[PDB]
DNA sequence: CATCTG
DNA sequence: CAGATG
């Protein structure tokens, strides 16, 4: 956690290049294994060959460990920092819509930065148009008071529609959080289920109204479970206009809700250390439900639940705000 | 995993 | 439809 910081610091930058630059997913994958084991790794490396010793620890690696720990640089990792292609597709990347294979032949193109991105706006799609647009807007963390701001119209307009559904702001921004990056909307409605042969317009109806309104500003993609867009709070009284958000709706049969919504709703970690106990207490989760683990190695079946609360129950737990939901 | 593109 | 992006 801080005994191999540099080391797996240094691995995760050498792995990130490898995938995003080159095409090497293999050797991407290689420098990831191999951090996670030095990350665990409970002592204090003093040598490649230390190292090396370990599993998913060649001696390439090892090799590179030793000019580290031998000298505080890499000189791979140096000229890479430098090389003003990998620069690119690090940066290109940013935008929404670009992920590195586009990155790449951008820059083959010769597209390296934002103005080039403008004046060839032509060889953009959409996504990566708003993207563009947007860039900044995109970057800007979200804060909790537009936040409620944002969650406040939403639901209304949520409720006008039909008052039947159920809308819910997962994130960080359920666990309390001060700042967010975008905006997780969980939506279902009892007409719909797991069974329930399909309800598009259930969704396709408040994006509608969202728009109708002026929260939602563009389309990213809109499908029917789940549509990604941009957002906005009303620019007030002239002179200050909001950024621009983005920000994610999502249909989700009434059968499978909670689950769901514990889920999106995190960490991570919570998420892993109730997923474990889960097991322990003869269980399954995932992200849609939770099953009664049978014994004969495994075996399935659909809990029945009604709140986050029916989860936690089975697993007999102590229901846990979301606030400390942490981990 | 769900949507888009081409 | 294989493939890219979130
Ligand atoms: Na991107
Ligand atoms: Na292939």
């Amino acid at each position: 956690e801080t005994l191999n910081g540099g080391i797996t610091d240094m691995l995760t930058e050498l792995a990130n290049f490898e995938k995003n630059v080159s095409q090497a997913i293999h050797k991407y994958n290689a420098y990831r294994k191999a951090a996670s084991v030095i990350a665990k790794y409970p002592h204090k490396i003093k040598s490649g060959a230390e190292a090396k010793k370990l599993p998913g620890v060649g001696t390439k690696i090892a090799e590179k460990i030793d000019e580290f720990l031998a000298t505080g640089k890499l000189r791979k990792l140096e000229k890479i920092r430098q090389d003003d292609t990998s620069s690119s597709i690090n940066f290109l990347t940013r935008v929404s819509g670009i992920g590195p294979s586009a990155a790449r032949k951008f820059v083959d193109e010769g597209i390296k930065t934002l103005e080039d991105l403008r004046k060839n706006e032509d060889k953009l799609n959409h996504h990566q148009r708003i993207g563009l647009k947007y860039f900044g807007d995109f970057e800007k963390r979200i804060p909790r008071e537009e936040m409620l701001q944002m969650q406040d119209i939403v639901l209304n307009e949520v409720k006008k529609v039909d008052s039947e559904y159920i809308a819910t702001v997962c994130g960080s921004f359920r666990r309390g959080a001060e700042s967010s990056g975008d905006m997780d909307v969980l939506l279902t409605h009892p007409s719909f289920t797991s069974e329930s042969t399909k309800q598009p317009k259930l969704l396709h109806q408040v994006v509608e109204q969202l728009q109708k309104v002026h929260f939602i500003t563009d389309t990213l993609s809109k499908g029917e479970t789940k549509f990604m867009g941009v957002c906005q709070l009303p620019s007030k009284n002239d002179e200050k206009e909001y950024p621009h958000r983005r920000i994610d709706i999502r249909l989700i049969p009434k059968d499978q809700y909670y689950c769901g919504v514990l889920y999106f709703t995190g960490s991570d970690i919570f998420n892993k250390n109730m997923r474990a106990h889960a097991l322990e207490k003869g269980f399954t989760i995932n992200e849609y439900t939770i099953r009664p683990l049978g014994v004969t190695g495994v075996a399935g079946e659909p809990l029945p639940v009604d709140s986050e609360k029916d989860i936690f129950d089975y697993i007999q737990w102590k229901y846990r705000e979301p606030k400390d939901r942490s981990e």
